[PDB]
């Protein structure tokens, strides 16, 4: 406890020795308090370019809302000791198998430079303003040898969470976690190829045809349940069995790792604002609160490993969590050795996003294990059996379902879509601020290039991405402040689509390239529709009819520029 988060504590109050309190009405129950301090201090933005051209949308309520505008402070109990064993065997067997064909290694200066260095999402705070300014200033680099000779002496000063669910930490304490614990996501830990499982790199254009085969399978319906609130579910058990993966490492590698995961992820120290403006300085063992990469591989860890153990239950492994008999725990082995590999290839698991193909259907009523490691499923009764899945195509993963789509020439499709409302949504909302008319326009063809490679099905899409792509100027690059994401590119979108859906599709026999957009097909009309199409209705009419007047509106905005029409590149207006 303090033996281990007392510096940090200690560090922060003498900083604020002037305001330090120990308020009588602190609203923390399940978070340890220790004291308070004195401070003073995020809209959603709309994207002009993207909704000049989507005006039909202007009054649609379900876009328009999207733009305007208790569960943390909860306890997870103590798994049984039946289910302590079952997570630690499995957690065990995991860590190997992942391990096989990869090696643990430290992450560089080099790579986190080069990696800040391109704009990613490191969940940094505000010496320095920029992330660049300290990865350019030895003394920037001076500060984390420091900690970092502090964490091989077993030690923490400066590891602090500052909660905004986003748990964000000094650029230094970043760069200590990539270091220990980055080579997961680096070096694809989580790959299908490596995990079986996981979705790690895989791309929105190959969750569909992974699902269908996840289909071809014999067993029983999919089930896709989500966890209520899945990082505040995370119990200090699962956090041990994660500390595993440093029993695979050696030398400063392991002592760094090791402090990463003993420090800072099983001893949190947290700074939250409370309006009452104070700032409180908090601690908990359990719950996640690590960055965002390492979050996204350790859920999938954790994730796997519940499912697995879910599976056994229903196939009748284990008969009891309260105690598993020495009989037991080589069966459970021995299932492992046996089938764990064949288990792992019925499943499609993104973080706590899982889709599940069991052997049969008692996996539905299989609940005990699930229950009582804190995964508890959301909009569910704790012993009401799951609703499963009869059609790949209905299951719900990543926010996604997916339609097989036939070419006219015969070629089979599988692609992504959702309600069309939350797409335009989406590409009509812009985060930060100082953003200059080109570089809102760059996000628009962002969002438009994207539209055109995974939703191009989608008639509107593909009408309103040839508008936004009309009215940007041709040679300007797209641009995201914050998958694989193939739309980043002034490269030809029909060239970038043939690579994506036919030269390196997998699942594509026949590579004959596909010349023209006419060839690329579209839902059915009532499907279309069904998932959100405004077709058929006379705003959408007047619209795709005057769309050029809408281009030239932008066009007149940004000014006297090199612009292309890809209009002509559809049907109607060739
Ligand atoms: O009105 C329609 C229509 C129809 F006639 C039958 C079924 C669904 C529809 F949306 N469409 C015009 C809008 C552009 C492309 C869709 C066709
Ligand atoms: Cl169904
Ligand atoms: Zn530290
Ligand atoms: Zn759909």
């Amino acid at each position: 406890n303090l033996d281990i988060i007392g510096k940090r504590i200690e560090k922060i109050k003498q900083e604020h020795e002037t305001s330090w309190h120990y308020d009588q009405d602190h609203p923390y129950k399940t978070w340890a308090y220790h004291g308070s301090y004195e401070t003073k201090q995020a809209s959603s933005m709309v994207n002009g370019v993207v909704r000049l051209l989507t005006k039909p949308w202007d009054i649609i309520p379900m876009v328009t809302q999207m733009a305007m505008t208790e569960k943390v402070d909860t306890r997870t109990q103590e798994p049984k000791e039946g289910t302590k064993k079952l997570m630690k065997i499995t957690a065990e067997w995991l860590w190997k198998e992942l391990g096989k064909k990869k090696t643990p290694r430290m992450c560089t200066r080099e790579e986190f430079t080069r990696k800040v260095r391109s704009n990613a999402a490191l969940g940094a705070i505000f010496k320095w303003k920029s992330a660049r300014e300290a990865v350019e200033d030895s003394g920037f680099w001076e500060l984390v040898d420091k900690e970092r000779n502090l964490h091989l002496e077993g030690k923490c000063e400066t590891c602090v969470y500052n909660m905004m669910a986003i748990w964000y930490m000094w650029l230094g304490a970043r760069f200590l976690e990539f270091e220990a614990l980055g080579f997961l996501n680096e070096d694809h830990w989580f790959s299908r190829e490596n995990s079986l499982s996981g979705v790690e790199g895989e791309g929105l254009h190959k969750l569909g045809y992974i699902l269908r085969d996840v289909s071809k399978k014999e067993g029983g319906a999919m089930y896709a349940d989500d966890t209520a609130g899945w990082d505040t579910r995370i119990t200090l058990e699962d956090l041990k069995n994660e500390e595993m993966v440093t029993n695979h490492m050696e030398g400063e590698h392991k002592k760094l790792a090791e402090a990463i995961f003993k420090l800072t992820y099983q001893n949190k120290v947290v700074r939250v604002q409370r309006p009452t403006t104070v700032m409180d300085i908090i601690s908990r063992r359990d719950q996640r609160g690590s960055g965002q990469v390492v979050t996204y591989g350790l859920n999938t860890f954790t994730n796997m490993e519940a499912q697995l153990i879910r599976q056994m239950e229903g196939e009748g492994v284990f008969k009891s969590i309260q105690h598993l008999t020495v009989t037991e725990e080589i069966a459970v082995k021995n299932w492992l050795v046996r089938v764990g590999r064949e288990r792992l290839s019925r499943m499609a698991i993104s973080g706590d996003d899982c889709v599940v193909k069991p052997l049969d259907d008692r996996f539905a009523s299989a609940l005990t294990a699930l229950n009582d490691m804190g995964k508890v499923r959301k909009d569910i009764q704790q012993w009401e059996p799951s609703r499963g899945w009869n059609d790949w195509t209905q299951v719900p993963f990543c926010s996604h379902h997916f339609h097989e789509l036939i070419m006219k020439d015969g070629r089979v499709l599988v692609v992504p879509c959702r309600n069309q409302d939350e797409l335009i949504g989406r590409a009509r909302i812009s985060q930060g601020a100082g953003w200059s008319l080109r570089e809102t326009a760059c996000l628009g063809k962002s969002y438009a290039q994207m539209w055109s490679l995974m939703y191009f099905h989608r008639r509107d899409l593909r009408l309103a991405a040839n508008a936004i792509c009309s009215a940007v100027p041709s040679h300007w690059v797209p641009t995201s402040r914050t998958a694989t994401h193939e739309w980043m590119t002034t490269e030809d979108m029909l060239t970038v689509w043939n690579r994506v859906w036919i030269q390196e599709n997998p699942w594509m026999e026949d590579k004959t390239p596909v010349e023209s957009w006419e060839e690329i097909p579209y839902l059915g009309k009532r499907e279309d529709q069904w998932c959100g199409s405004l077709i058929g209705l006379t705003s959408r009419a007047t619209w795709a009819k005057n769309i050029q007047t809408a281009i030239n509106q932008v066009r007149s905005l940004i000014g006297n520029e090199e612009y292309t029409d890809y209009m002509p590149s559809m049907k109607r207006f060739r």
